[PDB]
């Protein structure tokens, strides 16, 4: 068993780094089971040469709509969850990892099935804070996933290797993702059917 | 469909913008109905050249009270419900939005009708926090509402419309508000008669 | 009707101030109902002289106590409950609040009569951390509260007047505190009578 | 009765200090009960010569997965629970403490003997992040503890002393731990028996 972080809090990834470059979203997302939960998850990177510090993710849901009483809500932000509840949207990126949201009652994908997907007018703004150790300075990253951007029924290829004592990150598989046996039924429709 | 945000974290948002010039609060507040909930609205502003990141709503309610043990609170404090329990609270800023606090039964506005809203002392005070991209510094932003700045059954006017692959906000609107049919029981009265 | 806060965000406290001086905790602590629940209150000062955003106040509890299975934590550490659940730990501090924790089960206080009160070894750590606007550095202010500094069946002096369109505040009553009628039974005690 | 912190806020620790030096975390981790929990705790330094100010504590385990569909998760990060809920994540750091994560239904923990204990696969990364009081910039510290130093069935060796009206830190007994009676069942398997 090779350690990720030493006990001197140095983590051994990328052998001889440092620890401007910019942080890279996935271009894509993807949909599929995990446990027998349907999730959405996107990939974010690290930054190869320094750590974030009280880094942070979180997902705005920008879809616009109508209230009952009707009134239009063009473009209306609604909260993503990735993680709150837990602290789990409290990151230690120290190489690229697979953001995931449960798609629950809760969630807006809740009622969306494989066909319905590509209907549907939305967009999924993702966003990173945290502080640059060297610099001092808070940073924010964003990017954005709209209908054809998520891919349903696909997996995050893994980009991580053990090799000679150090973990390393092979950068292009970044955006790789693979196909796997995924039901088009929506989340609702799946736990109405296990239900009974 | 015209994205948001480009995958780059760019909005298309203000035409040739370059992200002292200070945000902005409507000038009133309103009530009315949103998905058979009662709501109180204020909007909130933008910046238009530069981001705030970690930013964040919160509210005060100003309003003197005696406890049932005769203790005077001259202007006492309590918060008002903004999105804290979702992360709804954590505001991703890039054109004026519209904030909602459902008056549920937790809300101080609970058992306040129309006709008793222009009968009682109190003050909202909204205050906005986060980080200016460029200039580093932590900034917070205050504004006020008072009894007779609360609309009832009003609703604020869009102001965002796509022009040429970007969202261009009308201004003009900002504090622009209408009027639609709205019930004058307060919350709490409107469900005990729904629950029956 | 006199405003606390203007349309602009700023204040009307304190007429003719500018927004080191030192903020400054009340030196003793008191205990008494509040709407029918017991209460321990202290009070915590504003900076005259400027703001201070992202302002938010916790309080640890300091006492020596032995497990179960005869483990001695020598002056161990537990968060004493001071709005954290619904935000009112985060502060609008723009003249001095008293700072209220209910004692419930979950309180440490519970099980405490007034009798039983004076032979309890214990201290309450007070620490109001935020950024004071203009230095634009982070601050941290601390205080402390013994046995002994702490007043069962009190209520802070109100230090609160409304002077030709401006609050201002009498310094002089800060600390001030008066009597008033309070049961001497624990927080559980009155909980279990009032049970029948 | 010594006060631990003054009325003005200086703590009474470490007699003639001045409040770069590096915070130190336990070389081991160990495993107890506590009030009838088991719990894994491991102990946290302050720093001699200042203050953390927003000071918090955080956890990961660091495990390589497989989901029920096949998906296999390299070095799967997810969140211990150390105070997260309660605010006692939220420290006030001027002498060492032990951080205490209760092995509960929701604890990665769980299901894990004593025996099953050095079977497993895993990482704990403790990572402190706050702000040192003089320095201004924000500080990370992080450190790791594998299988092999997790050590069941023990206790943390006091290290805190009252010497002359002050609180002295013998940081020889830093790391220092003791043997302790305590049952070699998982902590699931102990609910299961005390449940009849
Ligand atoms: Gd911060």
């Amino acid at each position: 068993i090779q350690r990720y972080v030493r006990k001197d809090g140095k983590c051994n990834v990328h052998h001889g780094n440092v620890r401007a470059e910019t942080l890279v979203f996935s271009t894509h997302a993807v949909i599929s089971m995990r446990d027998g939960k349907l999730c959405l998850m996107f990939r974010v990177g690290d930054l190869r040469n320094s750590h974030i510090v009280e880094a942070s993710i979180r997902a705005k849901l920008i879809k616009s709509k109508q209230t009952s009483e009707g009134e239009f809500i063009p473009l209306n932000q609604t909260d993503i969850n990735v993680g709150y509840y837990t602290g789990d949207d409290r990151l230690f990126l120290v190489s690229p990892l697979i953001i995931s949201h449960e798609i629950n009652q809760q969630s807006p994908f809740w009622e969306i099935s494989k066909a319905q997907l590509p209907k549907e007018e939305l967009e999924i703004v993702v966003i990173l804070e945290g502080m640059v150790e060297a610099t001092g300075m808070t940073c924010q990253a964003r990017s954005s996933y709209i209908t054809s951007e998520i891919l349903w029924g696909y997996r995050f290829t893994p980009v991580l290797t053990l090799e000679d004592g150090f973990y390393e990150v092979d950068y292009n598989s970044f955006h790789e993702t693979y196909e796997t046996s995924t039901p088009s039924l929506s989340a609702k429709e799946l736990a109405e059917l296990a239900n009974r």
